[PDB]
């Protein structure tokens, strides 16, 4: 099968591991990716 142990540098593997373009605030950090300013966030 396909695992999914999102950590940060690659937290999540889909359309976008981290917010596209950038990352807002208050979201809910779930793992920051190399991208400077792009982390695993999900709008409220």
């Amino acid at each position: 099968g396909i695992i999914n142990t999102l950590q940060k540098y690659y937290c999540r593997v889909r359309g976008a591991i981290c917010h596209p373009v950038f990352c807002p605030r208050r979201y809910k950090q779930i793992g920051t990716c190399g991208l400077p300013g792009t982390k695993c966030c999900k709008k409220p």
